[PDB]
């Protein structure tokens, strides 16, 4: 497996199973999350979680106490090693009850080292489904 | 239409009527076209191709002389107006009837003015199809 697919499948079993430690093991010290691009709840002021403490920082407010789920429809390589793109499926689940999911397009950069730079979602709320 | 998604519509149908200068019209002057992302046929040092001149060679190259269809099968905007992801189907046709046809995921991003920064996609040889 290249670089950037054992990363992003590492990345999305990490979350799942709520993983603090394995998930930010993951990822560079300068690793910037942008989920999706652009301003929303996720990315208040569209400049993405920047660094490994933020990072951290969203699993421990954002995950740690809520349930989701990650289905990858579909993965596209590229002619690098170090990048990627999927189709997925977020379907998250906060206690109690209230239910969002969204389909879109998540791409993944790793460094030399195998490590996340970079992860990019193109979704927005008017894509999102909530129960 | 977001301008992400006016300039993709609009790079299409510029390359699909071997329209050279209109192309290039669509791109800022520190485009970066990378198709694919890393070392290919269309991207040889991987660095991608920098800049107007170099992309109107690239247009010279792969384009002027391949009738070329871009079929877009789905989009997914992101929370930017100027960044945008397709999936989409390029079919080349080139020197006496060979064809080519690749399907995979395309990333663009738009400047403040509209116009194309990045164009890039997330495909390799191994995954092309042939007559
Ligand atoms: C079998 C190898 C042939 C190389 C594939 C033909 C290159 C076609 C490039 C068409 C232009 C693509 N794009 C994204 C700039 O529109």
């Amino acid at each position: 497996q290249s670089p950037a697919l054992i990363a992003s499948q590492s990345s999305w079993r990490c979350v799942q199973a709520h993983d603090r430690e394995g998930w930010l093991a993951l990822m560079a010290d300068d690793v910037v999350i942008e989920d999706p691009i652009g301003k929303s709840v996720t990315n208040p002021d569209g400049s993405g979680i920047k660094g490994k403490e933020a990072v951290g920082a969203f699993f421990d407010t954002h995950i740690a106490a809520n349930r989701l789920t990650v289905t990858c429809e579909e993965t596209f390589p590229s002619s690098s090693p170090d990048e990627i793109a999927h189709i997925l499926v977020l379907h998250s689940e906060f206690d109690g009850g209230f239910t969002s999911e969204v389909r879109g397009v998540f791409t993944y950069r790793v460094n030399k080292a195998g490590l996340i730079t970079n992860m990019r979602g193109y979704w927005n709320l008017d894509m999102m489904t909530f129960g």
